[PDB]
């Protein structure tokens, strides 16, 4: 695990459009912190309504057809991708660090896994780029039908503070492939690592324009993506709240594409014959994963009755090794939360765990003198109406729950409106086949959780979200299909 | 072209949940009316909120996991399918004099078009059932991957009054095939086959609550669908306005999956080497078709300067060739418009095409003393920003207009927020290619027009909708993706 | 389980070219017996090179570039499949015993198993003909780039006695559905089933030429399809021996597409975990079925030395069940061998096992005054290098053998030159995907043996065969790929 | 087009078997030539059997399950193409020098087009590694089913001299990939740059067995893997001759799979309306590239009487423009043939032209003192049954036609054997579509002719060969498919 071995010095704090950094329209910039100490690390330009509508101008033009982006080689763009992977992979230690600073993300992960995530998903993506491929269709009568399978156009991108590279990436990776035009958005909280890959799509030479970047706030450059009159699509991860808010005003201003994440509740169910250390060690690591601030967190684990007491003690154990504090320093095994709205939101429901009668086994407080850092939590007999066991916590919080009826226990894993994923642990071929058929989520693990790859689509079911991203089946939300049918004398199969 | 010898009976008019006739939960029934002569034909029970809330939970309830129609074979449904299709065969002239007296909609089309539509959809649907797979996936590390491409569950489904039949058959043949199950909202005006088809559905055994079909009203049964919070998916064909209140009352409610066709502008660019004939007679029924009420409807054509006049006078000429009617009498070739509101609506923008300057060329007004008939008519010399040229009429209204540069007419045919279809008609290859490359719509036809089959994925560009519906390409949008990953001690390819 | 409720009366005996009945060009027939009393039923004509010359005429001139086969719709050529199915579903009782009758095919299993498979398959391969589809494809450079999925052209068709019907419409299924025509070559023993069929295709309206049947020997018949200058593929189920020729011959000739499938010694691996009675029914059934004249017969089971003495009892008191007599009498559980030379085979077979020191749990003998019978036979202690466990038998003789190291089992299951299908039985999620991931055959089944589905690809490694049939895989083995490439001003993606 | 500035020095002139250098068993080496000169470039280990024998078994080991190559992710098999990719493009200066220098081949199209096929073409197979995907399946009853689509395992590849490199790089993309092990044959006259690679594969980072380099000749080393009884597959590209040998050699050794490419004796069609010019420089092209060694050559180009006599004239003029020499020297056009086989089948070829009664416009003879160089020819009024007409020439001799029926000339050109690809020239589109569909051939290009790309399949109808390379349908031939049938308790759609 190597290191920047000079201090970081932050350079790139422009609005990124026809790549080019432009200040904000309004001369305006705001702050940027770093959560573990609560000083502020830079000032950034503050994007809003105006520069948005330069950056959708940028990219519309960027679309055009007879545009270089257009015309390319369909492999080319391929080709760009890898190569901007390989500026990642020169840049990894300094994207890394900054990565970790900003977003209060252990430097370590950042390193091994959000970084190496980034790169991979960006290769993986570069290899599909002249694979998208339409149909010849054998239509009743004399036609010829072929289908294309075009880029959508200007796609705007709404990315949240949690895994800020990845889910750059994420977004720009399959709408670039496709041959998409992209205005993105990152989170006012953790705008930084974004320009510096900006000033990295410039260096590998994308045609200007194809990717701009407009940091900024949700209500202000956020609200301006998702009521733009020129955008084709919008994509989102992040709140429900904001969800709802993106869907309504695409509705009411041209009815663009949206496809949405949003978090989850989700179940693991451990049954009586788990290997019950494999089990434990992934239920935990699914719920703490970055200070739980993750999607998928495995926030409800209910466990057979007669193996409960004895998960929920080794889970304690497991809890309380944790060692705090700056995100840089190894060892460290957990930073703070990113910021004060979540550190409260957090507080505030581990309070209502106590109250509502859970049963607190470790942790239940703030630690140090700052930062926005919350002590590893677990409850055990948390029950279905309680608050921790129904909304998103994305904190550091466990809650753990005895079952002893299987038909029970799946109506309640599925008794929640989210559904972005879950976990079964059982050595019974046929329980791991039909509980994750029965189970209502985008994401089942079995003996396993939270592994995600660039292969598999992911996404959620019910109010987690719509769509897929990545995978093959990913990519068919960054296509548009046109059906092409010409009159001809005679067919022949 | 057989008929029924024997007077229409109308048997079925009630709300049909779980494969029974129920009467509305108000005791309310609304009036169904002939559009040819203003005469009511019956009542029928008027669904609202209370009844939405009925099928619903019949709909949940047979997508239970366990369920006769969760359990059974893939190839099953199928068969369901293929015996509906032979069912609706049986009853086709009975189908088809229905579908033309409650529609208004000329009898030989219902017969000859409209319903083998039907049938050859149900059967093309019917194969696919089996044939819906996922993927094993050669994911990073020691896992097994797998999707399954489930169904989504309750998905509702609104109609509209054009193609009663076809909307039906389309809506409901692929859901089914992916095996969720359906709450039909039907237009009001044009109840009456959808409840025979449901009698259908029942006799060739279907489980109960599969389909239910809730005939009512728009604001009332319709927004009751588009808000609930138990139903997973809704799809629509319609007005642009209500497509935009279906979006934002999902958005607000559950954030179902929605998907939408909204009609269109579409536009023919007719190049001065086309086959005159040809390109005169397709892009003429491309307007007229059933009344000029078609989401396709070519209601914008550009012809070449040199050929303009010529294309001009062979086109109303062939426009002055309509016999007005009842639909149901041989050798008439136009019935009415379907109600009062599109009747005004038509007559309106005929009014505008005339103030704004456009050249009539013949029809211009109404069409005798009763039924909601519109003479044919037709404007040259229209320009880009008169009414006529960019509000869809769905009437029997063509606009014709000029050009003589190529670049400057695809910009003129993209110059509109619609984009569901265009039509290019030309001799030369590479224009077929490139100009049908540059349109911005969702089919492109070439030297032809209308042509629309089962094989093929149909649905708008901007505003003119998201998804697609029918060929391989549709059946995405009725499934949902579950990955599922499990623990392996060690993979191999 | 109906029967015929009136005599079989046999009528269809000649040759088929062109939907009408040829006799043989050298006015040749030969003899057809019943397996079970050894008695003549009819006389048919044999076909020959000559004949053989006449039906690929047919099937050529029913390929060409105009013709009625090449120029209808895609959904007609599913039409008539679909109509042949129901053909077949309506005179299955008479085909079922006619099957059983010639086959020596016990009548429940041919009736409720045969039948609907055909039918079942038949439904499958005519979903199939309209979703045969091509690409586009994003080739680099200023190009069109598009690929048609044409049928091959004519195909020969050798099929073998102990699935007459099966393996018919297992070849004609999809080649029909692709657009192929076809030779089909019947096994002597059994032309009977094959040419009631093709009366059905004549009946269901297939052009004449699109099918032809050619009674006859292998030699003979057989020799020639495979020589034969103007057929574009030949498909052929049966022995190894005789697969090799064909391979030769079209390497001589016109270098053909080949494909084959050649029977196998499948293995199960029977862990200590397993249900054992269901891995005992499962494995004796996947032996005995047919009276083991199944390309798939699991002809060695490797049972954990821990539960291999229970295995085994239970193994032949389930063996020492049945009821050998005639397959029309109802209750009669074990038919006869098809003829003399497989019977002779078997015994051969049985004698080696008694002389190399195989452990004879019952049978061991023939049975009864006529019919090719055997007693159902069981040796335990068997090892591998006895000729009764490298050898397929084809007879109803069941091999059970020891093991304790699982690498060494693999090693011994693979150890063959065959590859057509194992099986897996345990609890164990881990073992139940390594094992069969590791095991060298082209259908594997867990906890389960000889399910075999329309939906599913079916075929060897090794030498069991080449390529696929059914499943959306077996359709790109009736298919010929062209890629045409245009040439354009420029592309857009 | 930069060079080489420092002479070439030949370092790799062994056997490349478990990334090691191995003499010959036999200790015998074989002289290498340039064809430019005539004079031996240096000796090589002569491969035979037993050296074939060690590379099979290094190939099967390096296949074991729980190998690296089997256990490694498919995105690092990607990788490995990748990096091997760049190493190529390292060397291209060197590889291209090489090539041109053993092969006889212009260097700037080895520079500029060769080198660079490889290059792009591995970057296309390095995208698919991770996008090999199986399928689940709804299959009748209770079971899941999933298809895994493996490797076969050990692929034999011979691969021919007139492009050595680009035919090593489409034969070990595919193959390796999808996760293959390959035991490669080089042409006798072409082995130098193969091995070159191999030290590639070596750097490059591939585990040991991989790739295998069997230096050698036809009928020792050849033929030792098409009958080698370890050898899962056999691919080849060449001779008639040989590709029957190899089929009826797998055959009767194991029953290996077995893919061809064979070359054509490909047509043109060139109708009145084409784009003269265009067409006379790709037809022009499509036969004289690379001194006619191409399979794909156009050498029989039929023109439209009204047109034939412009095209015949400007097409003699085009090919008197070529001067020859050492491929090496810039500005040369035209290098020698391969050898004095293929010299001497050129020759005589030209002379049976002379007494068949073909009219010589231009060539028809040797040039020089030494090289195997053949001036340019072209025939024009050749009529279908001339010795030119029928049989590839693989030489710089060009073939002109006339035709005046169109329904006539397609069937002159699809009468043949052949049909590995064709060309058309004409402005009208109907033509373009009902012509290519019409045309027997692989691959079908309309108004150009020679665009092969790595996104298209690539192969034969008829006895120009079997199966595609190359395009997604290609990866299809390097894996076999297992079908995994799990029984479940119940199943759920
Ligand atoms: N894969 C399977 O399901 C089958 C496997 N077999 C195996 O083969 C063994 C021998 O049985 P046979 O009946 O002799 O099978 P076989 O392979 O000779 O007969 C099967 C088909 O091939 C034809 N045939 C025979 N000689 C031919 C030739 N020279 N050219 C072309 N076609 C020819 C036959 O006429 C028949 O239509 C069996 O004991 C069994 O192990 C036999 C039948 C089916
Ligand atoms: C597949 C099936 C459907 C319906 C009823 C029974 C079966 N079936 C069979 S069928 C054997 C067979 C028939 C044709 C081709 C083959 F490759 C194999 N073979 C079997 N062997 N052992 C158990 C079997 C079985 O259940
Ligand atoms: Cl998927
Ligand atoms: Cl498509
Ligand atoms: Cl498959
Ligand atoms: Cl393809
Ligand atoms: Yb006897
Ligand atoms: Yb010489």
């Amino acid at each position: 695990l190597p290191v920047l071995l000079t201090d970081l010095k932050i350079q790139y704090t422009k609005i990124f459009i026809n790549n080019e950094w432009h200040d904000s329209v309004s001369g305006k910039k705001f702050p940027v912190f770093n959560p573990a100490t609560e000083e502020e690390l830079c000032q950034v330009e503050e994007g809003d309504k105006e520069d948005v509508d330069k950056a959708v101008k940028a990219a519309r033009q960027a679309f055009q057809i007879g545009s270089p982006w257009r015309t390319m080689d369909a492999s080319e763009r391929g080709r760009l991708l890898y190569k901007l992977a390989d500026l990642i992979e020169r840049d990894r230690l300094l994207l890394a660090t900054m990565e970790s600073m900003n977003g209060g993300k252990l430097y370590s992960n950042a390193y091994l896994s959000d970084l190496a995530g980034c790169i991979k998903t960006l290769r993986y993506c570069a290899g599909w780029a002249d694979k998208i491929q339409g149909r010849t269709i054998p239509i009743d009568g004399n036609f010829f039908t072929y289908t294309r399978h075009e880029p959508i156009g200007v796609c705007g991108q709404i990315i949240p503070w949690n895994f800020p590279l990845v889910m750059l990436i994420w977004k720009i990776g399959p709408a670039l492939s496709c041959g998409n035009t992209v205005v993105v958005k990152p989170a006012e909280q953790t705008p930084l690592t974004a320009l510096h890959v900006a000033s990295l799509i410039k260096e590998a030479g994308f045609p200007p324009g194809v990717v701009n970047i407009v940091p900024g706030y949700g209500p202000t450059a956020g609200a301006a993506i998702s009521s733009h009159m020129d955008i084709d699509k919008v994509a989102f991860t992040g709140s429900t709240e904001v969800g709802k808010l993106i869907k309504e005003a695409a509705g009411k201003s041209n009815l663009k594409r949206v496809t949405l994440e949003l978090g989850g509740k989700s179940p693991c169910i451990v049954l009586a014959d788990a290997d019950l250390d494999n089990a434990v060690e992934f239920a935990h690591h699914g719920v703490f994963y970055h200070q739980g601030q993750c999607c998928i967190a495995a926030s409800r684990i209910f466990v057979e009755e007669s193996i409960y007491d004895e998960f929920v003690r080794r889970s304690v154990e497991r809890a309380k090794k944790y060692i705090l504090g700056n995100p840089l320093t190894p060892g460290v095994t957990q930073g703070p939360q990113i910021d004060k709205e979540q550190y409260d939101k957090i507080l505030d429901l581990i309070e209502s765990g106590k109250k509502e009668g859970a049963k607190l086994e470790c942790g239940g407080g703030p630690w140090g003198n700052k930062g926005y850092f919350v002590q590893p939590t677990v409850f055990s007999n948390v029950t279905d109406e309680m608050r921790i066991a129904k909304e998103e916590i994305f904190g550091p919080v466990q809650q753990i729950m005895k079952f002893k009826s299987l038909d029970d226990v799946i109506k309640r894993a599925n008794n929640t409106f989210y559904g972005l994923s879950a976990g079964v642990f059982t050595k019974d071929i046929d329980k791991a086949i039909t509980i994750s058929s029965a189970l209502q989520a985008g994401t089942v693990w079995v003996n396993c959780y939270g592994v995600v790859s660039a292969q598999c689509p992911f996404g959620g079911f019910k109010m987690s979200g719509n769509g897929r991203e990545l995978g093959e089946y990913g990519f068919h939300e960054y296509t548009e299909v046109k059906t092409v049918t010409v009159k001809i004398s005679q067919k022949n199969s």
